[PDB]
């Protein structure tokens, strides 16, 4: 599914994740942005052989398990393949174990890079939400 900008604030905000460990929803919907454009069906090989899955980019190296990622973990005890459903639940449910593991939300390098210190709320501007 390729969500539009309001309708993934609503649906994150639906399931929690507005202002999750402090981060306003223009936080998430930005990194949504920069990490999938929106789709749900997003995935991306990295160079060490794990793959990145969802909405919101979670890696095989220490977050679901694909059964091709040697050595990695399964934290949040998901088929990675479940991070690409057109429901979002189970992406933001390890999206929360994630953020809240030490790093904030700097665990998505893309957010580090491209949201972090913007003007985010423009991410939520004109949302009925
Ligand atoms: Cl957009
Ligand atoms: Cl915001
Ligand atoms: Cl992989
Ligand atoms: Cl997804
Ligand atoms: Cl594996
Ligand atoms: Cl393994
Ligand atoms: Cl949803
Ligand atoms: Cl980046």
């Amino acid at each position: 599914k390729v969500f539009g900008r309001c309708e993934l604030a609503a649906a994150m905000k639906r399931h929690g994740l507005d202002n999750y460990r402090g981060y306003s929803l223009g936080n998430w919907v930005c990194a949504a942005k920069f990490e999938s454009n929106f789709n749900t069906q997003a995935t991306n090989r990295n160079t060490d052989g794990s793959t990145d899955y969802g909405i919101l980019q979670i890696n095989s190296r220490w977050w679901c398990n694909d059964g091709r990622t040697p050595g990695s973990r399964n934290l949040c005890n998901i088929p990675c393949s479940a991070l690409l459903s057109s429901d979002i639940t189970a992406s933001v449910n390890c999206a929360k174990k994630i953020v809240s593991d030490g790093n904030g939300m700097n665990a998505w390098v893309a957010w580090r890079n491209r949201c972090k210190g913007t003007d985010v709320q423009a991410w939520i501007r004109g949302c009925r939400l």
